[PDB]
């Protein structure tokens, strides 16, 4: 508790991985800070279906190489992560870039019928960011931040 930055990033990341996955939009209220989650949410939507449309087999091809069947192969995604995110290059290019690909897993894993998974997926991509971005994130205005550049 008592980690907004944390708690935003999970709600954000959460609902555009959910609503990705089962083309249908969350309706439970978003909490502290919801007017900002919302527009964050909404440029999501623009922003990272365009990278997803852009880059599909670039993403397809990494989808394939990862070979996701199971809960094990999303636990195992996390630590690549981390390899490829938290190597000193941070812009919310990148992060959109993290959280497209975690979109693009997550419809993967509601084609396979492994959409348990989907909010593990959520939670390892909020850790991996906040987690190795933390001071970034407070530098950029955090999500507040991520609307306003791509506005
Ligand atoms: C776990 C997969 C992930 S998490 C994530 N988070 C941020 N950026 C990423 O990648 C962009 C490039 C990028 C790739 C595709 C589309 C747009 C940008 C970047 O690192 O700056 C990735 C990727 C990622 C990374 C790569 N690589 C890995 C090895 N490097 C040397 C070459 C690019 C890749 O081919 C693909 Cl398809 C992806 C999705």
């Amino acid at each position: 508790s008592e980690d907004e930055l944390y708690r935003q990033s999970l709600e954000i990341i959460s609902r555009y991985l959910r609503e990705q996955a089962t083309g249908a939009k969350d309706t439970k209220p978003m909490g502290r800070s919801g007017a900002t989650s919302r527009k964050a949410l909404e440029t999501l939507r623009r922003v990272g279906d365009g990278v997803q449309r852009n880059h599909e087999t670039a993403f397809q091809g990494m989808l394939r190489k990862l070979d996701i069947k199971n809960e094990d192969d999303v636990k195992s995604l996390s630590r690549v992560m981390i390899h490829v995110f938290s190597d000193g290059v941070t812009n919310w290019g990148r992060i959109v870039t993290l959280i497209s690909f975690g979109a693009f897993v997550a419809k993967h894993l509601k084609t396979i019928n492994q959409e348990s998974c989907i909010e593990p997926l959520a939670e390892s991509i909020t850790d991996v960011l906040v987690r190795t971005k933390r001071d970034w994130l407070v530098k950029q205005r955090g999500w507040d931040g991520f609307v306003e550049f791509f506005h």
